[PDB]
């Protein structure tokens, strides 16, 4: 007979599953497995994104119960749980989606040799990406690219990505009963409070499959501004409606295929011809997404300088201090202790926001390595990327891709011409909602009656900035000349 596991690690979604497809195709029993450590904590996560996968594993589990079969949140480690689990429920094939990230070229080797011992076929199509990352490299002769203009000129080269599977059946094959590593009480979906977390989520964006295609289409509900589509001209300030999808934390669990992004954009560029074109487009966006996957995953070092062939060596400086009051939102530049403020509450920043905060910290005023703000971004960022956190990261320092130093945003007149009022600053930091909007930017140049005023005095209330801008920036750029004479 056949008795199936469909492994969940990335692709948290039933919509262009392949690997789910094959699976419960000619299956006597499917196990939806998903493998949890109890003791990641023991270890670095919040509680944000943690209770977002939470959130996202509860919403399969309404689906599958829905289709007559079950979700299975396995407790331990897949190279000790796997080969239990495949002698006692008579596997013959596992399927699960692949994966280029350094961690799981180890891990899904390894279960391909548990497998192989125990007679199990494995199946790994791919679908978190749009195309096959390898095949990229081949086409190009051999070679990633290192440049969107002639990332993009390859993948036109090669054509449409593939069409989104189709939907599974609405009656699966439901697990075998009365297995003991199957039993509800050790299988079902934790919570935040049970996994070892104090403090409660306080994001606003909820984790599934089905959020993430009612967000979807909410963002197609006007096809002009689909179309049009230009992210450098989008606001960083919005907070109530974002001038972004904020897919993003759905397009890195997997709850959301980018196959099915991308075919539903060509949907509306048919008929919009004047549409945006790459990388400023919608679709631009997602071969972004693309073309970092691409170069990480063939470049060794990618998420760290040393051992990196692509990253600029910098002698970025180690002050504790700096890195203190930057993460801890108290840098006395409003403007960038919002954004910070954000980042601990929402786990979500637009991403000229996480331009003004990434740009301070390293070659705009502080001068701390990159690294050091990418693992505070790790931690909270709900929409957490290895590639894309790090080529994100080592373009806003200037350290590949990017190279353009003499482009200092400003902490103070940046986020002031898009809000003059500090709409964004009072709802994040409101210990200055009373403030004017003629020192909201600049506190410390407030006079001191208007401190007290409006119940926020510098010193006492908010901290000063820690640094003025002129003489910092100044001194980074410097710096940053004469490493870049290397
Ligand atoms: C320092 C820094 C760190 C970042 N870390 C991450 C990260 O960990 N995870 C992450 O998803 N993005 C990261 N980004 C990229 C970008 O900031 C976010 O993708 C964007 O804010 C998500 O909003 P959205 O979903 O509304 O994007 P949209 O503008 O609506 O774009 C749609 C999708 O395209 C992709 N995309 C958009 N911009 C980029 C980009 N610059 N690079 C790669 N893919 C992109 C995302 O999957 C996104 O959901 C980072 C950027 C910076 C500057
Ligand atoms: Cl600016």
């Amino acid at each position: 007979v056949k008795n199936s596991i469909i492994w969940f690690r990335k692709g948290l979604r039933l919509h262009d599953n392949p690997a789910l497809l094959e699976a419960c195709k000619d299956a006597k029993h499917v196990y939806p497995v998903f493998v949890l450590d109890p003791h990641f904590l023991q270890q670095k996560v919040s509680v944000n994104r943690y209770n977002f996968l939470l959130e996202s594993l509860e919403d399969l589990q309404r689906s599958f119960q829905a289709r007559g079969s079950r979700l299975l949140v396995l407790r331990g480690k897949p190279e000790e749980v796997f080969p239990r689990v495949f002698r006692e429920w008579g596997v013959t094939q596992l399927c699960f989606e692949h994966d280029t990230e350094p961690y799981a070229k180890v891990r899904d080797a390894a279960v391909r040799r548990l497998a192989a011992e125990a007679g199990v076929e494995v199946v790994t199509p791919i679908s978190h990406t749009l195309y096959d990352t390898d095949m990229l490299v081949a086409r190009n002769g051999g070679a990633a690219p290192l440049t969107m203009q002639s990332f993009t000129k390859l993948v036109d080269r090669v054509g449409d990505p593939p069409a989104p599977a189709p939907d599974p059946p609405a009656a699966m094959p439901p697990p075998a009963e009365d297995m003991p590593s199957a039993a509800p009480a050790a299988t079902g979906v934790p919570t935040w409070q049970e996994v070892g977390f104090k403090e409660p989520p306080l994001t606003v964006f909820k984790g599934g499959e089905t959020e993430a295609l009612a967000r979807l289409e909410a963002a197609f509900q006007d096809p002009k501004w689909v179309a049009g589509f230009q992210k450098p001209d989008t606001d960083p300030s919005a907070w109530e409606k974002p001038a972004t999808t904020v897919l993003s934390p759905y397009l890195k669990f997997g709850c959301l295929s980018a196959r099915l992004f991308h075919a539903r954009l060509l949907e509306v560029y048919r008929r919009h011809p004047a549409h945006s074109q790459p990388p400023v487009s919608l679709r631009g966006q997602l071969l972004w997404r693309e073309f970092f996957y691409t170069v990480g995953s063939t470049t060794p070092n990618f998420h760290r300088m040393a051992g990196n062939p692509v990253c600029k060596q910098i002698d970025w400086d180690d002050n504790p201090e700096f890195l203190a009051a930057w993460r801890e939102a108290r840098t006395g530049f409003p403007w960038i202790d919002a954004i910070m403020t954000q980042l601990v509450t929402w786990g979500w920043m637009h991403h000229l926001a996480r331009h003004s905060v990434a740009c301070f910290l390293t070659r705009g005023d502080l001068y701390v390595s990159w690294e050091r703000g990418m693992e505070v971004f790790e931690e909270h960022l709900i929409d957490q990327d290895h590639y894309l956190n790090a080529a994100n990261w080592m373009w806003l320092s200037a350290s590949a891709f990017f190279s353009q130093y003499f482009r200092v945003y400003s902490p103070v007149v940046f986020g002031k011409k898009y809000d003059p009022e500090g709409r964004f600053i009072r709802k994040f930091l409101p210990v200055l909602k009373d403030m004017p909007a003629k020192y909201i930017y600049e506190p410390w140049t407030a006079p001191l009656e208007v401190q007290r005023k409006a119940g926020c005095v510098v010193g006492r209330d908010y901290p000063a900035p820690i640094v003025d801008h002129a003489v910092a920036s100044k001194a980074c750029i410097a710096r940053m000349a004469a490493a870049y004479r290397r």
